[PDB]
């Protein structure tokens, strides 16, 4: 790599690692376009597997940039639309609150106030269908944003009906495979399992628990090198070849909703760059607290600005993962660590290591 990014990335992750007590961690800086990979611990402390560009980690909530994009996709081969109510792709939901959510509240958390977690009890598809009947939203659709794995969760489940494929295989066949990303998964398969590492909770290794709508909400595991190419895709999405697929990238980071400094996009969050690093490290959208935020519709959705700093946070468990990229800059930086660690701290790191390179 060259010096400065040696310099940068060291200099902020080896003193993150210390005070965060870090297992292990993969970063990745996309720089003009380019990745440089940076690896430091153990995939495995029992069993001294060190962490490399192969291993694995639960990229938890990031995975939700991969069921935006899906989603997307499926709107630009015309499959489902935003628009659409819910209800047009599960009409079983024949309860009346259910009227007037669209599958954009779904994908961006608006739907009144779906909850955080689908309950453990949630075992059958009946127990889902059940849950979601008798939910009772505390606010009108697109009133309120409550992030919520329920809400893009049920979102994704549903924008891969129409096509009749498991939410697995479409994902597979038109995310992955397109993207060459052979090393991300929803299952990790048994040839994997030697690059799986395993996560640490109170000194404890732990993977993550199988639970309703985990693969759309929280569900994928992927390798530094992947995750690498993943940033490079939201970068630059017109060098995709698959039409749908470069579209559906392009829908995923549109503006759809504003709550203070933060748009609300299809999985991605975005700020205008230059960004206030305070505003994602502590003021509101730091998230250590459950928020319920009022948000104002974007009306119509601002395609994507180049000029932006989009990024999600991602925790499972035992893991924890950052991704942010600046695609004026051609900027990027994807952090993976298999422990969870505070947001503000990767958020920071993150902000140090893009602003010295840009
Ligand atoms: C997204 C909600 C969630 C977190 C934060 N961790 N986690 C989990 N870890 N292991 N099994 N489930 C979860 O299911």
């Amino acid at each position: 790599a060259p010096q400065q990014i040696n310099d940068i990335v060291h200099r902020t992750i080896t003193p993150l690692i210390e005070q965060q007590k870090i297992p292990g961690m993969a970063v990745a800086v996309i720089y003009q376009g380019k990745p440089y990979y940076f690896t430091w611990g153990y995939a495995d402390i029992a069993k001294k597997q060190p962490v490399t560009q192969q291993t694995l980690f639960e990229l938890g909530s990031v995975s939700k940039t991969f069921t935006g994009v899906l989603g997307g996709d499926a709107i630009a081969r015309g499959e489902i639309k935003l628009s659409d109510p819910t209800t047009k792709y599960w009409p079983e939901l024949t309860a009346k609150q259910w009227n007037g959510i669209t599958l954009l509240h779904l994908a961006t958390y608006t739907a009144g106030g779906l909850p955080l977690q689908v309950p453990d009890e949630v075992k059958s598809s009946s127990d889902l269908l059940r849950f979601y009947q008798n939910w009772q939203p505390a606010w009108a659709p697109g009133t309120q944003r409550l992030y919520a794995n329920s809400s893009i969760g049920l979102f994704g489940a549903l924008a891969v009906k129409p096509s009749g494929l498991s939410f697995e295989q479409a994902m597979q066949t038109r995310v992955f495979q397109p993207l060459k990303l052979n090393h991300t998964w929803i299952n990790v398969p048994p040839a994997e399992e030697k690059n799986y590492a395993w996560g640490y909770r109170e000194g404890k290794a732990v993977h993550v628990s199988p639970g309703a709508l985990d693969a759309e909400a929280y569900g994928v595991k992927s390798t530094i090198e992947d995750m690498a190419r993943w940033v490079q895709s939201n970068l630059k999405p017109l060098d995709i070849n698959e039409k749908t697929l470069q579209q559906g990238i392009q829908l995923a980071q549109s503006r759809y909703w504003q709550t203070g400094d933060m748009y609300q996009g299809l999985g991605w969050e975005m700020l205008d760059w230059p960004v206030n690093p305070d505003s994602i490290i502590n003021g509101s959208d730091n998230k250590i607290a459950l928020a319920a935020r009022p948000v104002k519709a974007i009306t119509p959705p601002t395609p994507a600005v180049r000029a932006s700093w989009v990024h999600k946070t991602g925790a499972t468990g035992g893991f924890g993962s950052y991704v942010a990229f600046i695609p004026e800059k051609e900027l990027g930086i994807v952090m993976l660590a298999n422990k969870n660690y505070p947001n503000p701290a990767r958020v920071d790191a993150a902000w140090q290591i893009l602003n010295a390179l840009q």
